[PDB]
């Protein structure tokens, strides 16, 4: 019938709750589905986290060596694990955070930004400094993926998180040379092949940061570009709460919502 119905069926079939938001542009109307509902951040916080660590520091600070230990690694840490003995720079952690969704890298970035103990407060402040008065991070990795459904802790809304990304990539919340670094890591993202990239024809360019956690949490946030360069911002958010703490996340849901979006954004009827 019409787009809210399409999205309703996706939920019925995946046994999942769906949050979608795309801002309006010059020519397009905004797509919103549970866009003002709270959805677990999961690893999607790492994108704006890196903006904060970039905005609040000179480019020179990316070459600062952070030494950590296996004592630190308490979450999925593809890259951190490899560099535990030589230590990683802040550029290298920013990289790990975005491209491999690295949890330990996001944990050290949180500490660099606002101290041990103050890290997540400091992150939510960056959001606040961008007019986001809804989102909040109350815990580091891995605990931030583990709050029950209902719990406002460690959540954001699609409305909220999309607008934060629009600003970072398409607006002026970073100077170009810092902004370009964020985009290049989002564009070299290894973990998002099967979500919003897969709902969007290959001649459209995509940068994203995925998120996954308990209760079937799967999130992707992205900035796409038409073949002529016309940008749009996509946030898709999901949980499959019915199956409990260990419920299966459905990457195919996010490819499917990205397809409805792509379908609205691309067809000129």
């Amino acid at each position: 019938m019409d787009l809210a119905d399409r999205f309703a069926e996706l939920e019925r079939r995946y046994d999942a709750r769906l949050g979608v938001y795309v801002p309006a542009t010059g020519t397009t109307a905004a797509i919103e589905y549970r866009a003002d509902e709270r959805f677990a951040f999961c690893s999607t916080f790492k994108a704006p986290l890196v903006a904060a660590v970039l905005h609040q520091n000179p480019l020179t600070h990316l070459d600062k060596l952070i030494t950590y230990t296996s004592d630190d690694i308490r979450s999925i840490s593809p890259v951190a694990q490899q560099h535990v003995q030589t230590g990683m720079t802040i550029g290298q952690l920013c990289d790990a955070a975005i491209r491999y969704s690295d949890g330990t890298a996001a944990n050290l970035l949180l500490a660099d930004l606002g101290g041990p103990g103050g890290g997540t407060a400091a992150f939510t402040g960056y959001l606040r400094s961008l007019g986001d008065t809804v989102s909040r991070l109350d815990a580091e990795e891995p605990e931030l993926n583990r709050d029950p459904p209902g719990d406002e802790r460690d959540t954001t809304t699609p409305h909220a998180i999309a607008l934060v990304l629009q600003q970072l990539v398409l607006g002026n919340a970073l100077p170009p040379d810092k902004r370009a670094l964020l985009t290049d890591w989002m564009a070299r993202n290894t973990t998002g092949a099967k979500r919003i990239r897969a709902g969007f024809p290959a001649d459209w360019k995509v940068i994203d940061k995925t998120g996954t956690g308990d209760y079937g949490r799967a999130n992707d946030i992205a900035v796409v570009w038409s073949p002529t360069g016309v940008p749009y911002v996509v946030a898709v958010m999901s949980d499959r709460a019915g199956g409990g703490y260990d419920a299966e996340p459905r990457e195919a849901l996010l490819a499917e919502a990205a397809t409805c979006v792509a379908g609205v954004l691309a067809l000129e009827h």
